[PDB]
C-alpha cells in the first residue's frame, strides 16, 4: 500500500469528508488529496466534485503549502483492485444536475500557483485519466497503473484538456490513438509516449511523490509560481496571460518604482521617476 | 438616476451585503449587481472583491437568471459625483474577471460614471458595455501609479478596439466619454444617463428572449480562440452536454451498464 | 504480401482508376485506398492527385464508411522494393493534405515500404501511422531538390515528434526506420510487413466500435486549436448539428414558421 | 436595378443553373456570382449550395478571372423587397465559407438587401464588402431559431468589428445598416443602391490592375495566423510554388535526374 | 513647418548622417528621429536602413530616453510635397521593423505626409500614429509593384483596423486621409501639419509622466499572445528582471555563493 | 578532446576576443562559436554576451557561412571538468536568444559538458542539439537561484519534450544525461565525447549540402507559427524575396519607372 500513515495529518476543518481524502505531511510543504471511493474504482458523483472542489481550493490558498498530490485510495475492499479515478459515476434542478463541475476542477488545477502531482496509483480512466492530463506532472505505479481513454465507448469526449492539452505531451499522433482506440497503457507505456514523468514501485508512490514535492518545495516558490504560469501561457491564450501577467504585477508592486507612484497619488504630488533607469 | 426601485427586488440571502448590491429584476431574467461604496467613487477593497465574486458566482449558478447587469451605484454623498469603478482602494480580481469570462451568461456593463484603473479593465472584460452619455468617463490611470493589467484589461481591450487605441489608452492614461469609446468600439451604446438601466434591462430582455443554449455556446464561440485552451475547453464543455442528451450516447451509456455491446447502427456518419 | 484479396471489394463507380486503388472492407466500415504506380516508387503526377482527391472525397461522404486506410501497393515489378509514396513524379496535393484533414473520419496511413518528400507529407498529416518493420523508410528529401513542404508536412510533425527531431528530419534529409520513427513519434506502431493491413484492420474495427459522434467530435478537438478558424469552423460545425437535435432548437423553429414567439421556459440555464 | 445586363455574358455549361446566376463581366476579369431565390429572401435550400459551390469552385479555377463578386438578385416579384441571402431554407455552407476563404481570389460580398442567418455569415467570410445604403439590412438571427454558428460567422466577424461589437450583433440579433456596419468594421464602402455593381466592378478594376502574384500572397498572408496551419499551408504552399521558379530549384531538380550532386555555389546565402 | 529648431539638439556621435536625423529634446526625455532625403519623397535606401538602425538602435540603449517620434523631414525642395517615408527606393527594413517594435519605449510616427509601401509599414509598426491633417497621405502601394509586406505591414495592420479594411488597405492600394484613417482604427489622432511635432511632444510627455517600469510592461503585454514565444520571451523576461530585485532572489542567490542551503520560509507562497 | 586544430581557422577581424573563441572551418561552410571560460564553467558575464552577439550576428551576415556550431572549449584547467554553458556568471541574452532564432542558417548546440540555467536555455533554442554521451549534463537550475527563462528556455523546451517532461525539467532541477535528454526529445543524437565536434562537421555538412533556400524557407516554416507575428514577419520576408526574383515582380518594377502601365497577362492566376 502507498500510503504511509505516519506521514501524514489530517487537515483541520474537514471532518465532514465522505468521497475525498485530505491530508497535510507532518513536515513538508505538501498535502495528499485523494478519491475515496475504491469500491467503485474511485468514480466521482457530483458530491465528489463538490468536496474535490473545496479541497483543492483551501490547498490552493494555504500558504504554506506548495504541493498538492492528487491520487485515489485503496485497494477496492471487494476485489483487491487499483484505482485512481474511474470518471463520472455512472427545472432549476436540471441545470444544477447537469453539471461539468468538473471541468471546474480541472481549471483550478491549471490555475493554481502551485504545482500539482497525479500519483497514478491504478486505474485512470475516462475523466480520471483528463485529470491526470490536466496536472502538472504524473508518477505512475508500475505494476497497477492503467491508462485508458474509455469516453468514446460511451458516446462521451472530453473536448479540452482531457485530449487537446494530452497532444501537447505525446504529440498528435500518440493523442488521436489514445482517444480514437480507446486502448489500455501501462505506466511504463505512458513514460515512453510523455504523459508520465516517472514510474516508481506500487508501495513506493508516494514516497516518490513526497522526494518529487521535496525538491520542488526546495526552490524559490516565486520562481515556480512564475514557471507554472510561463508553460501555461501561451496555450491557455487570454487567461494563460492573465495569469502571468498578474504574476509580474505583483512584482512590479513590491518595487521602489511603484511605491514613489502609489506615493505621489496619496501625496497629491506629482511622481519623481529620475532615480529609476529605462531599462533595455 | 439611473436606478429604478420599482423594477428591482432584492436577492434573498444577501442581507450582510455592505460593498455591493444584488437585485432581481420583478419580471426579467436579468439581475442587477452594483459597486456600492459611492463616496469613494466605488473603489473595491478586498472585502468588495469577496462579495462581488459571492454575488456573480449565485449569479452563475442561478438557473433562471440570463443576464448579468453590472453596474455602480451613485451619487457620491459627498460630491455628487457619479462612478462605475475606479478601481483598487488605495488578486481576487482576476478571479472576478475569470468568473465574468467563464460564466455562461451574457455580463452587460453599465457604465454610470468614472471607470478607472482595474474599474475599467471590469468594464472590458465584460460581454457588452453601455456607457452613460453625460457621466461614463473611461480613464487608465494604471501606469500613473506604478501598477499595470497585463492581462484582459490590456491585451483583450486591443481585440475590441485595435491595437493603436489601446496602446493610447493605457500609454497616455486619457480621461475619455462614451462616444469616444463608442467610436472606438468598446463601448455598444450610449444611452441618456437617467436611462441607462432602462436600455440595460431592454438589451437584456432581447438577449434572453433567445434560445439560452444558442447563447452560451456563442459567448464560449467568442472567447474560444483567444481563450486558447480554456476557451476550447469551456466549448467543448457545452458539445460534451449537447452530445449526452442524443440517442447515440444513451445507447452507449445503456450498454455499459447492460454490459452488452453498444449498437452503432442506427447513427449515421454525418460529413 | 500485405495485400489480403479475400479482404476486399471494389468500389463501385472506380472502374476507369489507374494511378490509385480503392476498395470497401467485406464486412467492416472501413476503406482501402492506395497508391498504385509501385514501378515509380508510388509517386504522384497530376492524374494521381485528381483521382486521389476524388477517391478520399467519395470516402468522405460514404456514410457507412468510419475509417481510411491510406498505403501503396507494391512490390515494383521491376526491383521488388517497396514504397508507401515517394512524393511528386520528377498544389494539388495541398488540397489532398486538407480532405485528409478535414474529413469527419480517422485517416490511418500504413507506411509500407518508402516514404519519401510528399509522400513523407501525407503520412504526416494522416490521423494515425502504422509502419512496416523491414521495409518502412521515411526520408524527408524536398531541400535535396530545392523544394519544401512548409505545412502540415513539416510545422505539423513538430507537432509529433518535437521541435528538435522535425528540424532534423527536414534539415539533413536522412533515412529513417520505422521503429526510429515510433521512437520519435510519427509512428504510432511497428507492424511485421505481412501483417500491416491486418494490424491496420484491426486498428480500424476498434475505432469504428465506437460512437461515431464522439470519435468526429474529438479528431475536430484535436485539430482545433492548431487549425485556428478552420479548427473551430469545422468543431463549432458539429456543435451545431448536435444543437439542431435538441427540444429547444425544435422549439425556436417551430415558433418561426408558426409566427408565434418561441417559449424557452422549459430549458434551462446550464453553467 | 444594381444589375446591368449589357455588362454580363453567361459562363459556358451552366445552363442548368437554378438557384444561382453566373457570369462573366464582358471585358474585366470579374464574375458574378449570385442568390436567385428573390421570392424567398434569397434563402438556400440544400441544391442553392450545390450549384454555389460548384459555381464558386469553377470561378476559383477559372485562371483569366481575378475577383469575385458574390450578390444576392432581386427584387421579390411577390413584395418588391430586396435581399443578398436569408440564410438556410427553412453543413454543406462550412465548404462553400472554406472555398471562399481558400480561393487565392479577392471574394467582395455585395450586400444588396438583407443577409441574414448564413447569409449574413457569406458577407463576414468574404474578402470584401460592399452594402446598398438604402437596402443592406444586417441580422443575425441565428439565435432566435436555437441555431448559431460558432465559426467564421461569429469569431471572424470579431476580427472585423473588434469582440464587443460582434458580440452584440449575435446576442441582441438587431438590424443594423450599411453605414452602422461600415462604422463598426464590417462593411467596407456603401453605395448608392442602382450603383452597387458599378463599385463593385471598379473596386474589382482595381484589384487586377495590381500584380496577381501579389495579390495572392497578401490574401493568404490575411488569413495566415487566423487559420493556423491551415492558414500556414497556403501562404507556404505559394512560397513553394515561388520557389521552384527559382534557378536553385532548377539545379536540384536537374541533379535528380542525372543522377549527379548538385552545385549551390551559384547562390547566395541572404539573411 | 511641423520642425521646430528651438525644441531639439544634435545628438552626440551623429555627425556623419546623411539620410536621417537625430536629435534629443532639450528638456524632455524624448527623440525625434526623421527621414532626411525630402527630394525623394523620403524614400530609403540602403544606406538609410544602415542609418536609421544604428539611430534607433541608439536610442533603445540611451537610458534617459523614454519616446521616440519618427518623422520624415520637409518639404521637398523640388516640388514643395510632404512625406514621412515612400517605402524603399526604387530585408535590412524587417530588422527595423523588429527594433521598433522589441524596444521597451514607445515610439510615435508622426506620419507628416506621404507614407506609401515599407513607409506605410513602418507607420503600422509603431506603437503610436499621429497624422498632419492637411498632408498625411496613406498609400499601400505594394502589390502596383508586385510586391507585398507579408508581415507587419498588413497582418498587424489587420489587429487595428479589422480584417475587411486591412484587406481594402492592400488590394486596392487606394490614398488614405489622416482622418480616415483615423476612422478605420490604424491613426490614434490628427493634428494640424504645424502642430504635428507639438502635439507629438506633448503625447511624449504624458508617456513620460508615468512609471517608465509600467510602460515597458504594458508594451509587452501588448505585444505578447501576438509575437507568440517571441512575445513571451520579452514580458518574461521583464518579469526575471523585477524578480531579481526581491528579497527573495537575493537569498537564491546568497545561499549559491555562500554554498549554503537557501530559507525560504520568509517569503509566503501568494495566490 | 572534441577540439580537432587542424580543422579550423580564426576568422580575420577577433582576435580581440577573450570570453568567447571563434573559428570557420578549413573547408566547409561551417563555423565553430565556443564559450572560453572554462575554469568558470562557461558561465557567461556580460562581457562574453557582448561577443558571443557580435560573433553570431558576424555569422549570420556571412553569406559563405550555412551552418553555426555553439559549443564550450574545455575542459577545467582548474579541475578537468567539462562544460558547455554554466549560465550567467554570478537581458542581453534574451537578444543572442532571438538572433540564434531569427537567423537564416541552422544553429546545431554541441553540448560538451555541463548546460545549466542560461546554458541550458541557449542549447534548447537552438535548431538542434547533439550531445557529448560521458560529459554532457542538462540541469534546469534557474528556480535554485530565485531567477527563471520564462521564454524559449521553458515554453519552446515544452515544444520538444512535451508539457509534463518541461516542467519536471524545470520544477525539480534534476540533472539528466545525454541519452536521458535524448529520450525526452531535447538532444538530436548523443555522440563520444571525442567524436563530438566530427558528428556536428558531418551534420553540418549534410545540412549543407542542400538547397540553402530551401533550408531558410523551412527554418522559418518551423519558427512560424510559435513565433506568431514574427514568425510570419520572417517567412513571409523570404516570400518577398523570392517573389522580387520573379518576371511578373520586374513588370511591375520597370512600369513603375517607365511611368507606364503594368501588363500582367503573360503571368496567370495559379491556384
Ligand atoms: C463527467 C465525466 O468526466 C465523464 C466520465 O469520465 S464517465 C466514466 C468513464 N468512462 C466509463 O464509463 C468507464 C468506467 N470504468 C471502466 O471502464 C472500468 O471500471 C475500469 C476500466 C476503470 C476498471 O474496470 P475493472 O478493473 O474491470 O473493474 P470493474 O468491474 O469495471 O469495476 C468495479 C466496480 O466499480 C464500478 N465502476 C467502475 N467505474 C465506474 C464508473 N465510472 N461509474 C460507476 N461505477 C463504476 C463498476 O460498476 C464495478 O461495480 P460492481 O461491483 O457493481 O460490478
Ligand atoms: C487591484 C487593481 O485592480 C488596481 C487598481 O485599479 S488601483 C486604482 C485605480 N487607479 C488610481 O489610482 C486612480 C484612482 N481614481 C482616480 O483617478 C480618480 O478618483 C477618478 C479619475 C476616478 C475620479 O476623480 P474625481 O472625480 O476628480 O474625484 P476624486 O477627488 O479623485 O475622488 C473622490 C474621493 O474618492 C476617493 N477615491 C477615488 N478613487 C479611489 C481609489 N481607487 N481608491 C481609494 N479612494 C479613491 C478619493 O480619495 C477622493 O476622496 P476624498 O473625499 O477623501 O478626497
Ligand atoms: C508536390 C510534392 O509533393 C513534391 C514532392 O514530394 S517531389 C518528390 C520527392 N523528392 C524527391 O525528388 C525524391 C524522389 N525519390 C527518392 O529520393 C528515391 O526514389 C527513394 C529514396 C524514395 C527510393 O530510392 P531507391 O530505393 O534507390 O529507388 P530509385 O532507383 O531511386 O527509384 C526507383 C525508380 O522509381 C523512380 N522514382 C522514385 N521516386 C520518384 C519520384 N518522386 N518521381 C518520379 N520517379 C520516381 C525512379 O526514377 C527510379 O526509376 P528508374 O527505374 O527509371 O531508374
Ligand atoms: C445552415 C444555416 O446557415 C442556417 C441559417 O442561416 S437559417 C435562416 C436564417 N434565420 C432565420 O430563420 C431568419 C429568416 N429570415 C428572416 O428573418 C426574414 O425573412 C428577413 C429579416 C431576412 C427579411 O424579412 P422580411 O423583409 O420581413 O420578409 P419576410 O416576410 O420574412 O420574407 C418574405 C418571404 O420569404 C421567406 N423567407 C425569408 N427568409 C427565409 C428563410 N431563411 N427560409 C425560408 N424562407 C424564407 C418567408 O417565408 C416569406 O415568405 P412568404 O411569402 O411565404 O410569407
Ligand atoms: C523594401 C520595401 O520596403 C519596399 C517598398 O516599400 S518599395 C516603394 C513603395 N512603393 C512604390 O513603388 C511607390 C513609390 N512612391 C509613390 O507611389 C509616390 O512617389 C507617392 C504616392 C509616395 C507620392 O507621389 P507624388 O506626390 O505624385 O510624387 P512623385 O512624383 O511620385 O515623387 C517625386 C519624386 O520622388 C521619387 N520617389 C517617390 N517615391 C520613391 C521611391 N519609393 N523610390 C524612389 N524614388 C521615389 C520619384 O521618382 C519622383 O522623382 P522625380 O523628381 O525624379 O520625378
Ligand atoms: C541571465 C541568466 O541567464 C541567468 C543564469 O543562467 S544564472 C546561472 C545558472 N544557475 C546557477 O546558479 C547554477 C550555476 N552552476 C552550477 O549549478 C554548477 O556550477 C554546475 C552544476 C554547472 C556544475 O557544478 P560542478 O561540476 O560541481 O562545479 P562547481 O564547483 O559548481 O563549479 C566550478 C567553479 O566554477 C564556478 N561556476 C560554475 N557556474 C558558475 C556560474 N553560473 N557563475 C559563476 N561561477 C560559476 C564555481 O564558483 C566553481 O568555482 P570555484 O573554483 O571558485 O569553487
Amino acid at each position: 500500500n502507498p500510503f504511509d500513515a505516519k506521514a501524514w495529518r489530517l487537515v483541520d476543518g474537514f471532518d465532514d469528508l465522505t468521497d475525498i481524502t485530505y491530508h497535510r505531511h507532518v513536515d513538508d510543504a505538501t498535502v495528499r488529496v485523494a478519491f475515496n471511493r475504491p469500491e467503485v474504482r474511485n468514480a466521482f458523483r457530483p458530491h465528489t466534485v463538490d468536496e474535490l472542489y473545496r479541497v483543492l481550493d483551501h490547498a490552493r490558498m494555504s500558504p504554506d503549502v506548495g504541493v498538492v498530490l492528487l491520487t485515489g485510495n485503496g485497494p477496492s475492499p471487494k476485489d483487491g483492485g487499483w484505482a485512481f479515478c474511474s470518471g463520472g459515476d455512472q427545472t432549476v434542478d436540471v441545470a444544477r444536475a447537469g453539471r461539468l463541475h468538473i471541468l471546474e476542477v480541472q481549471r483550478l488545477i491549471r490555475f493554481m500557483p502551485k504545482v500539482v502531482i497525479c500519483l497514478v496509483n491504478g486505474w485512470a480512466a475516462g475523466g480520471g485519466h483528463s485529470l491526470h492530463v490536466v496536472c502538472d506532472l504524473t508518477l505512475a505505479s508500475r505494476e497497477y497503473a492503467r491508462f485508458k481513454q474509455t469516453d468514446a465507448d460511451v458516446g462521451s469526449f472530453d473536448g479540452g484538456y482531457g485530449s487537446a492539452y494530452l497532444a501537447r505531451q505525446v504529440g498528435q499522433k500518440f493523442a488521436r490513438e489514445i482517444f480514437f482506440l480507446g486502448r489500455t497503457y501501462t505506466a511504463e507505456q505512458m513514460h515512453q509516449m510523455g504523459a508520465v514523468n516517472a514510474v516508481a514501485e506500487h508501495a513506493e508512490l508516494e514516497t516518490v511523490g513526497l522526494q518529487w514535492a521535496a525538491e520542488i518545495n526546495a526552490k524559490s516558490p516565486q520562481a515556480q509560481r512564475m514557471l507554472k504560469f510561463a508553460f501555461n501561457l501561451l496555450d491557455d491564450g487570454l487567461v494563460g496571460q492573465q495569469l502571468f501577467a498578474g504574476e509580474a504585477t505583483r512584482l512590479a508592486y513590491m518595487t521602489d518604482e511603484a511605491v514613489e507612484g502609489r506615493d505621489a497619488f496619496l501625496q497629491k504630488r506629482p511622481p519623481d521617476w529620475s532615480p529609476f533607469p529605462r531599462y533595455f
